Parts: structure tokens; sequence; C-alpha cells
């Protein structure tokens, strides 16, 4: 397996990774989340920029982006704008969202970012390409918020994230049953033995799929999510419980 | 769902109850395991018969019963001698393990009592009526230390423990792989949504196992088996660890 490593932290060896994500409308409040997260315990700092109010103006987004990156020098730092189409925030264009991550991705601000599989084969393409020419790793990204496909699909797209060159493929899917929870688990686990060649992030979501965001380390899951005060989805829990669940799974 | 009460414990809802096995060769060992345990949290204790010494005096085993309840009078206690043929610590005939369970069941000195399903048909049969008849409840069971079976196999297990007049039936399978975890997870959860009226137990054993042992209130198992010390078997995990992951699942 070809591991991402980022300012020390291995993501797809020993304990997954502990991913929380920052929400602030405006520039006050994303310099109040940041200094506020400082003492919370996480691997990874993404942030959600869907959430802020201002991603009309690159200078507004970038700024943002660091005052994030000084009150956090050492932390991996991900990117996320999560399209309307798949559970964000606000609609805005395909080339506004290929904008502020060229931007971001050229600004040296951050690590990672977060890239959707069906922004277009194309575009994906090239942001994958200019993102590595700029050293940032791209996590490829995909969710379904009404159901879970069928591991077959679910293995599919992940397989296809791997060929158009991500870094970390990642799915998150709702469950409507804790039968749509094992389906997931099946998927990682099926990435795990026979489709091994980088790290994969997954989860079901919600109440019913928590179990999911604790089972990493069994099922072969690189990441999971937790909440600082405020979830970014359902059924991610308080990040120190999560951490506890984390450590006890490893240990066990 | 039809739950299991003993002494103000409910076994079938809520987060799932926590059982310890105490484990002694004689009566000053039971005794300096009951004072230990005393330490511990734990829902109900299992005296693991098959590790005392004079197992073959009925007598000598009903005192160490004794011992036992009156050193935790407020417990369920539940009385296993597991047989070498299912994991055990050493070999017993049928017609000595009959009386065994027969004495200790009309003795009102435990609350529940392990049965093997393949102990045999008539005396599994006569044995259910007879505990039940002393108003004690029976724990049927099934143990692969080697292997697990299709989740079709254990599933008509289950039932067929059901359909014997279990009060919880009970399964412990070995994983060798991770897919013989999800295997028996997916048993669980079909048993438990589909044919079962009364509260289930199972568990996928050792370290791959784990997770199992976590996920009880999600799949479908009514109880989990800690370690005070010393595991009763493979994939046990501290007993205060195994309660803080419960914890947090309940309340997620
Ligand atoms: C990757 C995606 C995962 C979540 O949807 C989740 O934890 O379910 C949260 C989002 O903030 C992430 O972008
Ligand atoms: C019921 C059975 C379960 C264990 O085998 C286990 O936790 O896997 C432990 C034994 O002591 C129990 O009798």
């Amino acid at each position: 397996m070809k591991t991402v490593t980022v300012k020390n932290l291995i993501i797809g060896e020993g304990m997954p990774k502990i991913i929380v994500s920052l929400m602030g409308r405006d520039i006050n409040s994303v310099k109040a989340e940041a200094l506020a997260y400082r003492e919370a315990t996480f691997d990874i700092l993404e942030w959600r920029v869907d959430h802020f109010m201002d991603i009309a103006s690159t200078q507004s987004v970038l700024t943002a982006a660091r005052v994030i990156r000084d009150a956090m020098p050492d932390i991996p730092l991900l990117f996320t704008f999560r399209s309307a189409k798949e559970g964000g925030e606000q609609t805005i264009t395909t080339q506004h969202y290929l904008t502020l991550n060229r931007a971001a991705i050229d600004s040296g601000l951050v690590d990672m970012i977060d890239l959707e599989l069906f922004t277009g084969d194309a575009d994906v393409k090239a942001t994958v390409d200019y993102a590595h020419a700029h050293n940032v790793y791209v996590v490829m990204s995909n969710h379904d918020f009404h159901q879970t496909p069928s591991a077959e699909e679910m293995v599919l797209r992940l397989r296809k994230m791997q060929a158009l060159g991500a870094d970390i493929p990642k799915i998150a899917v709702m469950p409507q049953s804790k039968h749509d929870v094992l389906t997931l688990l099946t998927a990682t686990l099926e990435m795990q033995q026979h489709y091994a060649d980088r790290p994969v992030i997954t989860m079901s979501m919600a109440k019913e799929g928590v179990i999911s965001r604790l089972a990493g380390e069994v099922f072969g899951s690189a990441a999971t999510f937790g909440a600082v005060k405020q979830a970014s989805a359902p059924g991610q829990i308080a990040v120190n419980d999560l951490r506890s669940v984390l450590m006890i799974l490893h240990n066990a």
C-alpha cells in the first residue's frame, strides 16, 4: 500500500486518523473556531469551506485558510468544499468550485484537498494533476446522503478514484437499516483485502452507522470523523469519545 | 422481544450486559477471586466450573457454588461447565454433567445455567424442563473454537435453541479471517431482526472478533464478556474498557 504521510502523520497505518471539521460562517468565526480547536485532540483538520458565507471572494477564502494555518501550523490541513449535490451547504458553479480548489492548492496553505469523484472526469484529472504538481494530496470523495449503494457499486467507485489518481479514496453513505451498515463494512474490507494499493476512508453515516466510525482499524478505513462541538455529518460523536474507543480497539 | 430479568438486571434491552468469568481451582482460590472481583464493575458473574479441580464430587461443586452465592448475594449468578468438546478446560461424562447441572438448579444457589445445545436432545430437554421448574434460566450455548460456520448454519442453531426452550440462545465462534467476523455479525442481526423473540448472545472470539464484543447494541447481542484480570476466552478485553465503549455506543 502506498501510504500518505503528511506533517509526520502516516495515513494508512496503525490507528485510524481522527479528522474534525471546522465550520465558521465568516472570518471572525473561523478565527475563533481555529483558536478553540487547538486544545482538542485530533490528527487532521478539515475546513468545511461550503459553510463559509463569503466564498464569493477568493481573497476571503484564502485569508480564512491562512488564519487556520497560522493557528495550527503543524496540523495536516484538508480543504473541503462539499458541493450541495453531495450534501453540502450551498450551490456554486463547477468553475467556481475548481477555482477555489486550485487557489487552495497553489497557495501552499493546505496539505490536502477534497475533490468529488463525480465532478467530471476531465476536470477531476486536471485538478489531481494540479494538486500533485504543487505537493498537495487529494482525498477523492463520494457521498450518498439518501441510501447505501451495493457493496459492489461502492467498491467500483473507490477503484475509479484510484484509477483517477486519488491519494486517498473516500466514500460516505447513508444507512436505511442496520444491514446497510454491514454492507459498508463489507465493501471496506473488500478494498482492504483485494484492492489495497492506497489508504481508503469509509463511513456509514447517522446513528445506525456509528459503529463504522469506530471499527476502521479492523475492516480497513484509514480515517474517521469526530465532532468538537457541532457535527459536520450525522453520526459523528464527541471527538474525545471517538479517540477513547479507537485506542481501546487498537490495544485490545 | 421478551426480556430476561434476574435480580433487577434486564437482559435484552438497553446496553448489553457485562459478564465476567470466575475461574479458581478450589475453595480458597474461588474466595480470593470473588474478593478481588469486588473492585470490578459488571452485571453477571459466570462461574466457570470446568476450571475447578474437584468436579467429581457434587458436594464439592455445590459447596463452591454456595461460597460464590454468599460472596456475591445480589449479583446474577450463571453456572457454566464448559465441556472440553466446546473449548473448556476438562472433560466430563454427559451423565455427570447432568448431575452437576441438576444439583446446581435444585439447590437454589444459581440464577442461570449454561446448557450446551449439542449435549444430546433428551438431556437438553430434560435439563431445560428441570431448570424452568425451579425458576432457573437457561443460557443454551454452542461454541466453535476452530472456525466460523456459515451464517445460515448459525441462525439455524440459534432458532433451534429457541425451539428447545432456551431463555437466552448463545453462540461463540472463532474467526479465521476478518470476513468471518462479518459473517457472525450478519447472523446475529438476522436472528435478532427476523426470528428472535428473546435475548440472544453472540460473539466472534479472538483479537479479530473483538468488535463483536463491542457492537451488541447495534447488531443484537444482549450480553458480552469482559476480563477482570484473566480472560476466560480469547478476545475479551479489560472490563472497564468494555464498559466505556458500551456507554459511548449507547449514548451516541
Ligand atoms: C468526508 C466527509 C465525511 C462526513 O460527511 C462524515 O463524517 O460523514 C463529514 C464531512 O465534513 C466530510 O467532508
Ligand atoms: C459463553 C462463553 C463465551 C466465552 O467463550 C467468550 O467470551 O468467548 C467465554 C466463556 O467463559 C463463556 O462460557
